[PDB]
């Protein structure tokens, strides 16, 4: 019934929620609604959000499991063709809407755009098996997926704390879950655990490989490590699977 839905994961958020909802009420071009997901808020979130009444909004407040819970909530309610994930502290630029319906008019599951982090670019990668070895290769709050890609791919797993994101775009790589990337600017806004998770994710996607292993690669392919062990690792397990040595292959074409 909606061009767009967008989901917004809140908790304690009434300090920036305005900002968010009013830069996508003021998205032209789109008929949009708006799934907000808050946790229980304490404090004046709900009186905020309420303040933005509108027959296209709407507020479930109930306790959960953490971010990606309330997150699978959201998109299970989601109406539109191209569902977004927002945070509260984050924002959409003008004309992001009508640019992803636009995109997505041509069949294209997902349609995904650059991210302003502190006045920079995230360094993305490409959206390819090569990213199977590494993490997320576009800001998740510039991504907005279709809802058979969601239908295809699934929720999120909730056993990822942090790295459910990556995850899930991994699971779409796997499934062919056709891309467009649009070089615009779309949105602006424990370090152990999130290594360890992130390996985590690569075995799942390979899980032949030590947890070394695929740190080794994760380091390599983010230009944080050395690569002069992947041809090792290569002649290892090539054997294994075809889409680890095209994820290599990509990655390192030196290989
Ligand atoms: C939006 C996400 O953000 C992640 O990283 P990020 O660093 O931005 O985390 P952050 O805490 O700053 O924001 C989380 C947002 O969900 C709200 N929030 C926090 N905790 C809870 C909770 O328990 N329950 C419910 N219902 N909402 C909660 C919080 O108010 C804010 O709206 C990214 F990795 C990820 O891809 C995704 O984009």
């Amino acid at each position: 019934e909606f061009d767009i839905t967008v989901v917004i994961p809140t908790f304690k958020a009434e300090k920036t929620v305005g900002q968010c909802l009013e830069s996508v009420l003021s998205q032209q071009g789109v008929s949009t609604e708006i799934i907000v997901v808050d946790g229980g808020s304490p404090d004046a979130t709900i009186s905020i959000v309420q303040s933005f009444s509108s027959t296209n909004l709407t507020i479930i407040s109930e306790p959960d499991r953490g971010i990606y819970d309330a997150i699978n909530k959201g998109v299970s309610r989601a109406q539109g063709g191209m569902i977004g994930v927002l945070g509260a502290d984050d924002v959409y630029k003008p004309n992001v809407l009508s640019v992803v319906k636009e995109n997505a008019s041509r069949g294209v599951e997902i349609v995904a755009g650059l991210t302003l982090i502190d006045g920079q670019l995230r360094a993305d990668e490409q959206y390819r098996p090569a990213a199977l070895i590494s993490g997320i290769p576009f800001g998740h709050n510039a991504m907005f997926a279709s809802q058979e890609a969601y239908r295809k791919v699934g929720l999120y797993d909730l056993a990822y704390r942090i790295c459910a994101d990556a995850e899930w775009v991994h699971r779409a790589i796997k499934s062919d879950i056709s891309c467009r990337k649009v070089e615009q600017v779309f949105v602006e806004f424990n370090p152990e655990e999130i290594i360890a998770e992130a390996c985590s994710v690569i075995q799942r996607n390979f899980p032949f490989l030590l947890k070394e292993e695929a740190k080794y690669l994760l380091y390599g392919v983010r230009g944080w490590g050395e690569t002069s062990r992947i041809e090792q690792i290569l002649r290892k397990y090539g054997h294994e699977s075809v889409l680890f040595v095209t994820a290599l292959q990509e990655a390192f074409p030196a290989v």
